[PDB]
């Protein structure tokens, strides 16, 4: 458990307009401070949009380690065993807005299915390749459909329901039925991706090759918040049916965090000033910064099993379903072998 962050970071920032300043800190905020200036984001927010202690309801959803509970940037916080092998799994219990992954020197979108048949690992990107019946990507629509006879999934929010759908899929080696696969929710096509790859992160020289001749070799990659990634929300198999009411997602206009002293609402009175020419570069740089569960370069030097260390999952071409009916999902082709 030396990885996990279990949500402790860099995760808040205020943003300040006028002098373009993100003010970075890591303590969690207990009140807010009016101030026209400025606007209030958190790690996990939505880039773009916005909207005897007094706060202390209204402050809940900004406690990162309460209610989302691992890292931000790299969420790899529970261990899930498959047939005597332990595997790190995202668990975060919120969405992250914003979010996706960068594949280093690539022209490969990350939502690309992983390489299978005769494609090279770098071919593919990270997400769930095609299956009978297809289970991804699958629309909402389509979503509710598949789901229109389980009372419990059907009529869940639509980043609910994408979590569970991706975790409707057990691996055939996963005997006890632990593992959950991540997910990708696009708003803007209203489709659910289904992540077959559950690592964020992999930017070491030893373990990964930028070089496109070498189409084989393991890529390097990275978590970010790209304005191509707006409208996508990160999911891991824990996100909680309530996220909109005690998850952050809006930016706070004409807000400052403050913490609460003393019948007063002061200043956070150590940030880190980084300069920002709006709030989504501030929402940016606060991801960056924010909780991460990945092994430092040096602690995966110190490892014998880097890429477990880093997230990599089982090896799967068969799933059966957690929820009624039960059948057998199996992919179209096997994923590329060099994975």
């Amino acid at each position: 458990d030396r990885y996990k962050s279990h949500g402790k970071g860099y995760n808040w920032g205020n943003y300040n307009t006028e002098t373009q300043k993100c003010e970075i800190f890591n303590v969690k905020p207990t009140c807010l401070i009016n101030n026209a200036a400025y606007i209030a984001t958190t790690a996990l927010s939505h880039p773009i949009e916005v909207e005897g202690n007094p706060w202390t309801e209204y402050m809940a959803k900004y406690d990162i380690e309460e209610v989302h509970g691992s890292g931000i940037r790299v969420d790899l916080g529970e261990d899930a065993e498959v047939a005597g092998t332990q595997y790190r799994l995202p668990s975060g219990k919120c969405p992250v807005f914003g979010k996706g992954i960068i594949i280093e020197n690539s022209n490969t979108a990350f939502l690309t299915p992983v390489a299978t048949g005769n494609q090279y690992l770098k071919d593919g990107g990270f997400a769930f390749p095609p299956t009978e019946p297809l289970m991804s990507p699958m629309t909402l629509d389509e979503m509710r459909h598949f789901y229109k006879d389980n009372k419990y999934v059907k009529n869940l929010d639509e980043l609910t329901l994408c979590s569970r759908h991706a975790g409707n899929m057990i691996p055939d080696n996963d005997k006890n039925s632990n593992y959950k696969y991540p997910a990708v929710y696009d708003d803007k096509d209203k489709k659910c991706h289904i992540l077959y790859i559950a690592a964020q992160e992999n930017n070491g020289p030893r373990y990964c090759n930028k070089d496109e001749s070498k189409r084989n070799s393991m890529f390097c990659f990275r978590p970010a918040k790209d304005i191509s990634f707006q409208n996508y929300a990160y999911l891991s198999k824990n996100v909680v049916d309530n996220w909109e009411k005690v998850c952050p997602r809006k930016n706070l206009q004409n807000a400052k965090f403050g913490l609460w002293v003393d019948g007063n609402c002061e200043d956070i009175p150590h940030v880190n000033e980084f300069p920002a020419i709006d709030l989504f570069e501030c929402n940016k740089l606060v991801f960056e910064l924010s909780a991460s569960d990945q092994p430092k370069q040096y602690e995966q030097h110190l490892t014998t099993q880097q890429a477990k260390d880093i997230g990599a999952g089982p090896v799967a071409s068969c799933f059966t379903t957690r929820m009624s009916p039960p059948q057998q999902i199996c992919l179209n082709s096997v994923v590329n072998t060099a994975l």
